[PDB]
């Protein structure tokens, strides 16, 4: 047990879990959405992915303040708040905890997916069963418009994160932050979410499309949509360092 | 009124109260959704179930802690934090006040339920009625994925409820709690709820079947999906047990 | 100004204000579901008319503790909180909101109702609009059952406006109760609404239905249903009176 | 770096970044809704509408209030709260965040707007698309019912948002007061939305049809409904002007 | 093969056999309309009852005349064209063949019914199945209106087929008769059917009553509609007495 | 008996006989169209008034030729085919069977009517029932352009009708051409209907529309659509005019 | 050109050529129904059927009857109609032309089906295609009923088939019988379809499944439902045997 | 009147008149499918254009065959059946006749296309109009298995069209034939229909092409579909002739 006494295995352990529960609550309500219409609908992924957020924060808040997602861990490392030294930490505690969800997910709506499909797995078509886990671009949608896309709603995200946070400004009352949290997410799906899926992670984007390529889909995962799979990794790097910058440099003094 | 004086009967009652309420919210919630096409659906279900163990939590929080679920009784008696003496009581106290709640909830929507089933009570069928007070097993489900459904559901709500009231790691804002917990509840229906019907309480499930069976839906409600009654008395009490200790060896020190 | 400065005046305003805001945001609510269906839900109704009763509380707070509903003040005086002296004062401050509310209701609306209606106002019918303003008996519901139904609800709604407000035992922390008390109306209204319209106010049913026979629905208004307009007036009262004992018996020491 | 040091630099900015943020929202709220039918619904623009208002008092809280509606800047102005000398910044500061948030939004919904109107872009049809960023008037409602409804709605804001936030009558617990403001305006749109769209605030009707108007939507905008466009920029004025001289004289002592 | 060598004999048994046919293909076609809503529709049953006449007709057109109905076989014994040794013969045959088609249509459609039904045969209900074989009253028709609908609808049938076959006036063009017979009785369906289910069949509506009966739908069947059964039987005589009369005195000569 | 033996009693009585079948039939087929929504459909209109006049020409073929229409009349008579002595007996039988026919779809449906319109006949509305006996101008179609939609259909009828029975070109097999202009008309109906109800009948429109004014609808029915009860009255007759005269000059020799 | 003036020659070509036509329309209509629902119907399909049936006839009268079902011919082989000679002749026929007519229907609408299924080729399933070419039996049937319903069906249409076109008894007027049997076709769809696809021919049902067989939807084609392929082969022989002998036997002398 | 007397000139107005009337029959289904969903469908398309085909025949009948296509015309004219003199007043008539029709269609249904395109007349798109007077290719659909579909449509209309009136091998009774010619169009739309729109006639494709590209629907018209006008002008008659010489080879002796 001498292992888990350290402040490295705990800020760990404590990503790890929170990401693992925020993305078992996420795809879940995904799965529910796609797969049976009369117990799904578009606000029930909304709140779903949105009051998860605010679990997993309630979950792995003190120890290492619950980032569950490389986007913001790489704007606060950028910006000196966080040392490099704990980047990769969190990168893969988030990887694993992602990794896991999309293998519970899997496991607990097997027969439903069968039944659904039919018995075969498709990436595209009208009974397709791969955008559970990861998101997939629209037909009327293009690769560069996309990327705009992640990159303008990460960069809102990381904005909103730190106006809601900020102690010298105007932070919310501590202890309800995370239901704030939850409803900025709530509302973020809810406004500017079917343009791309709003993935605005890599966290909750990579690892389950990993998970799916392993697990049977085929390789169509990747090269759907001309190597759509990059852009979630690419553009809300970006976004987030603008929003962060922008903040700090116009509202916080 | 000195038997009121002891504080065996006050946890006896307030027990008895705040399932009372919680149950009666939570049928309600179901007979709309089930009757009445126009004023149902599913995330009213979710958000009934959800918001009424907030007014439970509220109505017994100091006397006993509302846990009105067998499963999380076991589980803090298995860790200790709650003596084994007071275990039956709380038991019976549960296991009434869901029978009373069943037996309201019947009476209110009598006319309504003869008017819908056509005076013919069925427990499988198109227009069956079963269902409002106990959950059962879809087509596609079986026995054994039910079960291990039933333990991952209870056990991710022991540790988020572990995780919300810890005061050491990061607790919500006294007074707020209620809220947390119901918006727990609230996402858990929405996110894995179809496959089972969320039972995870075997004193939502048992009483009101028991309660149906001397009704007079007949003796197919226990034998119906190779005898599932069962699973949701089992099932529970091993994923809470499994779920606080996971988040104890983890995360709570 | 001599006038305003007592406080009997104060307390009649106060009450007078929020009733109003109170019954205006319910109707709009309601005529909102009934009149067009792509922008009405039952969900709206429940939301709006939950968390109308928050901005009612909110207004007239600390002048006369925001009554809003005859019931509750009957059930507050009958146990000796409030005096008898203020009764008839928060009765008539109650009614003239309820009043002015449902004029302007039906003053925002004028072209939408003629255009749904056709010209024609009817009490009863595939385009009947008298049901916006007030509640009328199902047709599979009887007189007596509705009576239950209303008695019973207004008894829960006693008991958890006790157990949310009452300081010794579990009280809400103080400036949220308003968000506490709406989101049980809002509940109360999704698993208990559909049988007779959950009125359970004397003030948000009898003023209305005055205001619509005058205005011109005539006189069916109270003859339909084998006379249904005195249960939402009597029912209510034991109700509360019932649920208030019982809390103050069992759990309130 | 000097010109940011000044106090009247800082109102200007966080007034532009909170406004942009909040019409951000709430214009993509509306877009999902016009163009998707499966992602978009009534409650979602509500919801979009309400609690973006609070991500922009997050934002921009203590700098200068976060006005965010010309409306409530007048209405403070003529009772004395602000003096006339920062009436022209505020305004100007909204009017450019409004029109760059507009912006923003026909930007990232291109493709999804060309698909949708099949490349010709129409004020009024079918496939119009010009009701995105501004409101029009129905086809049932007239012009001075619309003015009337336009001051009402502002009115009932204004005495909200007046009770919502006073320290002596019963102020909201402070860093919960954006979550109260938020809940309003989703009760309004609720409520007393589909007569005219809820425009109350010039700010985010006008910039947004005069963007549509340089960019392409035609003069069509200005002069469709009897040129509707000045009704909403004279109403809320009046209308926030009565609601708060009614308050005050009323309720606030 | 003696007994078949007289007249007697053979004329029993064409219209046994005519009666057979037609009853099977119009109540196939009920069962269609009745059972799947996919591959049912009203015009199905109308042109299967109206072209199961044709091939009636054709089957048993030289032996008999292929009356096919008690009410046309009494008009014409009563007006002195058939005499009254042949009604009993008549309706025997017609009798034990709609019995007959009645058992052929319910044991084809047996595992349809019963998963339809779920099990349980009833009368009236959301999913009865009783209606397939016989007509019942509607909820808003009377008694004595659905008397009065059976003669006159059986009145005009006997003056179209008194005008159709007449050879003086305006005969068809002989070998096409049963096309213009069919498309009568499917513009009858067509127009005058859905007040009562144009029995205007005795044969068509007792037998296949009388095997439901002891089929096991119980003895609802008569007893439902304030005993409707009678009716059928009685209502259809005098209207094609009274059509025959009236064509006979003012159109044939 | 004397009277019935003058050809001119003998021609009033077929004429009136055949108007009054092809009217029921006709109108039969509205009323299902009009009141349920599962057993009606425009194609069920279609074939019922075309193979209503099929049973009618059928009916009074020989006797008078079963004009059925005072438009065709007039053509007749005014092309020297039909001397003008016989025109007003013509007209007065077919007047009194629209008339008797309209009497009696009134008689048979009342119930049915009563419970669709809620008690309240309305000549234009949501729930308005006038329509089924007259046809009534589209809110999109103008006065003139309907006179223009009358003449026009009635100069194809005349046209068609006039190649149909024409000896010398290409007649029909005699005792098959009912079926032929049974289908003429039903496509007539299925092509060119929605514009303005297809009226092309002063019999089918005027009598119908007098027995609905004094059977209450009231004064509406006249005044409605700007005077549009005469148009069906006048541009028929000039329609069918110029039909028979481009089809002698050009085809007919 | 030698060969072509053998009669076996003939009455090859005539019989390749009707089943090729009928075959060609059937499927057309089935694949309508199946892949695009705005322009399929269940109508469409049974009006298919029978009019192509009807053009067969017309095609292949004179020359060899047009049985274009091997089942007629066997049961006119049985009674002594047609020498077993010919037999092998008419089956060869038919065969090749119903083997060619699926591949033009294939060949047809590849781009449509590719496009439904999404490029993977189902035989069972949500997307399934298989069963535009040969009936396959529903989960709810089973086989021995299946068996009992073809036969059923065959024995009906062959004494219907026996009775049109009869000389002696009542034979349809000659140059008219292909409008009598098309209709015959269709009512029997319309009437006994949805149990097993009224396949009632051997020439209809194995040739389409073979060539799916080897166009690449694999061996679950025969496979599936325990082994159907083989009933639509049996049960129509027997069927038209018995349905041939009972016409002979009763009606026919 | 002298030119009328000559035989061309009445072969002329012949198929200029029955061209005429078939297109506005044919044009007005398509116009009823296409503007207004209650009041159109697909059968009923098929049914217009199929039995006004009918219609057309008994105009032109005997003057000059009523071949109302260019398709057949060059097809009877290949075979030496008519001389190669009269295929330009054939195919001038044809044209004038199709080119009168459809600005007869558009000036009927003009205030209707007005309404339902708002204003703007667009070849493509969710409101487009041009589809109702020309076919135009499905997305899915691509050019040359065009060609294929439209040769192989009018190979199997002529090969039917030779079949039924060809006295030799089995002829329809004359005066018969114009119904089952008819029959045959419409089952020929309902089964192979949805691919192309079956044109298969220049005369009904190009005359309405033009006049909506001079009316002001643009160059669109011609360039749409990678140029696809000339795909219905040259299949047919390949089409035609290839059917015409295998019914003449194979079956016509």
């Amino acid at each position: 047990q001498e292992i888990l006494q350290r402040k490295m295995v705990r800020e760990f352990l404590a990503e790890f879990m929170s990401t693992y529960v925020m993305m078992v609550f996420g795809l879940g309500s995904v799965a529910h959405m796609v797969l049976n219409k009369k117990y799904g609908s578009y606000l029930g992924v909304n709140l779903g992915f949105g009051f998860g957020v605010t679990m997993g924060v309630h979950v792995a808040g003190r120890i290492s303040g619950a980032h569950m997602n490389a986007a913001v861990t790489f704007a606060n490392c950028a910006l000196g708040r966080v040392p490099w030294r704990k980047f990769p930490v969190y990168v893969l505690g988030q990887f694993l905890g992602s990794f896991l969800a999309a293998a519970t997910i899997y496991s607990l709506f097997y027969t439903a997916i069968l039944h659904f499909s039919g018995g075969q797995l498709m990436v595209t078509g009208p009974v397709a069963t791969a955008g559970i886990f990861a998101t997939y671009l629209p037909d009327h949608m293009t690769l560069w418009r996309g990327f705009l896309n992640e990159a303008w709603l990460t960069g809102m995200l990381q904005l909103c994160l730190f106006a809601i946070t900020d102690q010298e400004n105007n932070p919310a009352l501590p202890g309800t932050e995370a239901l704030v949290i939850g409803i900025l997410v709530v509302i973020i799906g809810v406004s500017l979410g079917m343009n791309t899926g709003y993935a605005i992670n890599p966290s909750r984007d990579l690892p389950p499309r990993i998970f799916t390529f392993i697990a049977g889909w085929g390789k169509q995962v990747f090269s759907n949509g001309e190597n759509w799979w990059w852009v979630p990794v690419v553009a809300p790097l970006l976004g987030a360092y603008l929003g962060g910058i922008i903040y700090l440099v116009f509202i916080g003094s």
